[PDB]
Formats: C-alpha cells, sequence, structure tokens
C-alpha cells in the first residue's frame, strides 16, 4: 500500500495565480505551496503553506523583474524550501519565466525538490511576444536553467493563447487554458495512483517515464461515438499550447479508462496512433481501467518524455 505524496509548488506571481485557480476547483489528496518575494500577492494565496522568501533581501517587495534576487532569495530560503517539500514523492514546480522571481527562484526550489529525491516536474511559461525581446531573452535563461534543474519539464509559450482566442476572449479566460496544462498533469497522476487498473500502472512507472528525461508532454483526451479512441489518442498528443510535441518520444506512459464496452481493437487504435509519432524504439508502458461507471465516454491519458 503505497500513496504517493505530490505537492504542487506556485513560484513568483504566473506561478502562484496558477495555483490559485487550481485550489478554486476540486483537488484533493494535493499539496499546494505558494512562494513568492510579494508579501502582498503571497497574503492572497489561498495555498495552505505559504514561504515568504528573500524578505531581507526585497523588504517584502517582489523582485523588480530582477532574476538574480529571486535565485538569491530563494537561497536565503533554503532552508524553509526544504522543510515544506518534506515528504514529497513528487513535485510540481509550476512558475512564469521572463520575471524576477520564478525565472530565479523556480530552479532552486526544483534543484532542492530533486535533491531530496522527489520525482521534480517543472511546468512554465514563456512570455508573450508582446513582452518585448529582452523579457524573453530573460525567460530563455530561466528555461535553461530549469531544465537542468527538473527531471522532465513541460514549456507553455504564452504567444499559443493567441491561437486559441478570438479578439474578444476574456484575458482571464485565456488563462484558464493554460492553468488545464498543469490541472490535467496533476489530475492524471492522482488517478494512476487511486484507481487499481485492469492492467495497473503506478507511480514506478512514473518514475521510469519521467525521471531524468528532459522534455515531456502530459495530455488527455475524452471522446464517444464511433471513432472514440483514435479520436481521444489525438486528443491527448495534440495540445495547441505546448512546445514540446510528440514526435520523437522516446518514453511514453499511455492508459485508458473505458466502460465494460472498451474493445481490444479500440485499445490497439490509440496505441498506434501514439506510436506512429514516437520513436520506434519508445519505452511503452499501456494500461487500461474499466470503469463500468462510464458508457460510450473513452478517456485517453498520455505522458511522453525523451527527446
Ligand atoms: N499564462 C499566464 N502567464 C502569466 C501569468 N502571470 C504572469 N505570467 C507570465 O509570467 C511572466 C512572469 O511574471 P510574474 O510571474 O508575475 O513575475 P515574478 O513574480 O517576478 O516571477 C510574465 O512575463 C508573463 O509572461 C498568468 O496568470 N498566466
Ligand atoms: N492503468 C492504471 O492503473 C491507471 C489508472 F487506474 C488511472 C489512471 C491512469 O493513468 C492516468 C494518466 C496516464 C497518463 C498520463 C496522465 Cl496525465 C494520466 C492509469 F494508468
Ligand atoms: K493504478
Amino acid at each position: 500500500g503505497h500513496m504517493a505524496t505530490l505537492k504542487v509548488i506556485g513560484v513568483g506571481g504566473g506561478g502562484n495565480n496558477a495555483v490559485n485557480r487550481m485550489i478554486d476547483h476540486g483537488m484533493n489528496n494535493v499539496e499546494f505551496i505558494a512562494i513568492n518575494t510579494d508579501g502582498q500577492a503571497l497574503n492572497l494565496s489561498k495555498a495552505e503553506s505559504k514561504i515568504q522568501i528573500g524578505e531581507k533581501l526585497t523588504r517584502g517587495l517582489g523582485a523588480g523583474a530582477n532574476p538574480e534576487i529571486g535565485k538569491k532569495a530563494a537561497e536565503e530560503s533554503r532552508e524553509q524550501i526544504e522543510d515544506a517539500i518534506q515528504g514529497a514523492d513528487m513535485v510540481f514546480v509550476t512558475s512564469g519565466m521572463g520575471g524576477g522571481t520564478g525565472t530565479g527562484a523556480a530552479p532552486v526550489v526544483a534543484k532542492i525538490a530533486k535533491e531530496m529525491g522527489a520525482l521534480t516536474v517543472g511546468v512554465v511559461t514563456r512570455p508573450f511576444s508582446f513582452e518585448g525581446r529582452k523579457r524573453q531573452t530573460q525567460a530563455a535563461a530561466g528555461v535553461e536553467a530549469m531544465k537542468a534543474a527538473v527531471d522532465t519539464l513541460i514549456v507553455i509559450p504564452n504567444d499559443r493563447l493567441l491561437d486559441i482566442v478570438d479578439k474578444s476572449t476574456p484575458m482571464m479566460e485565456a488563462f484558464k487554458e493554460a492553468d488545464n496544462v498543469l490541472r490535467q498533469g496533476v489530475q492524471g497522476i492522482s488517478d494512476l495512483i487511486a484507481v487499481s487498473g485492469e492492467v495497473n500502472l503506478d507511480f514506478a512507472d512514473v518514475k521510469t517515464i519521467m525521471s531524468n528525461q528532459g522534455s515531456a508532454l502530459m495530455g488527455i483526451g475524452v471522446s464517444s461515438g464511433e471513432n472514440r479512441a483514435v479520436e481521444a489518442a489525438k486528443k491527448a498528443i495534440s495540445s495547441p499550447l505546448l512546445e514540446t510535441s510528440i514526435v520523437g518520444a522516446q518514453g511514453v506512459l499511455m492508459n485508458i479508462t473505458g466502460g465494460e464496452s472498451l474493445s481490444l481493437f479500440e485499445a490497439q487504435e490509440a496505441a498506434d496512433i501514439v506510436q506512429d509519432a514516437a520513436d520506434e524504439d519508445v519505452n511503452m508502458i499501456f494500461g487500461t481501467v474499466i470503469n463500468p461507471e462510464l458508457q460510450d465516454e473513452i478517456v485517453v491519458t498520455v505522458i511522453a518524455t525523451g527527446f
């Protein structure tokens, strides 16, 4: 009876916004931690655990867009960060790259989590092009530092949100689409840990696919009716919001959930959709859950890594 301990850690403004909106949803058995220099924003966090970093350095303000201040702030507070991560088996570090606190502190937070043996996944945004080339260059250095500090990294270029809005779509509605990348990845692992599958996968399979593996994709597809299996598999690997596509994937963890009508043939169809993109020598871990509460709906979930 192994019950993996998951923690989601927001770092900086954007990261903690995403955590707050996640908490507004129904997320149980995940621990949320909020880390910021900005005391004003931190006080409005909904997370159980709040860590104000760098208070001596910033006097309670943010980092003023200076990543070196974010980095020093996280180092000043290393012990408080260690204490908050204690017990974690898996840590999601979420942050908006390009500012001061996220860019600088998020790699330190991820390094501490990995030092403590936790499976460490980064979920970060790149700035909009309209924020300017300098912010983009600063964010790019953050991404590289995250790569060197995490097991696996998911990068969401904010420019991709401009591909899914019309001219009137509210900004907050667009942000919720980016939030969903994190929410569905965390919820997917939670489901995998809690549910016993007819072909059962568990946290050790997640570790094999995600430990020290670079870029990652975490997707989910839901469909019904004819060709449901193919359509759900296509949805799970085709997010318009990710920087890393599934082409060339060297590891894949894949699960299909459906009712008692789930057929062997459609399991093959869904797996073939994913294989046709991945490397021919991909390490594929395939699972299946039969949820008789379901009727015609089928859910395909995919973790892809190794490029
Ligand atoms: N998608 C999304 N991006 C955000 C959000 N908040 C900030 N960003 C992006 O994150 C970058 C860093 O901003 P922020 O996190 O506030 O800076 P920091 O607190 O100094 O780390 C910005 O340049 C934006 O590109 C948010 O709520 N959603
Ligand atoms: N076969 C299982 O034990 C199982 C289960 F009983 C529930 C969920 C599972 O996978 C969820 C998942 C997979 C890939 C990506 C993501 Cl995000 C989520 C499973 F593999
Ligand atoms: K399971």
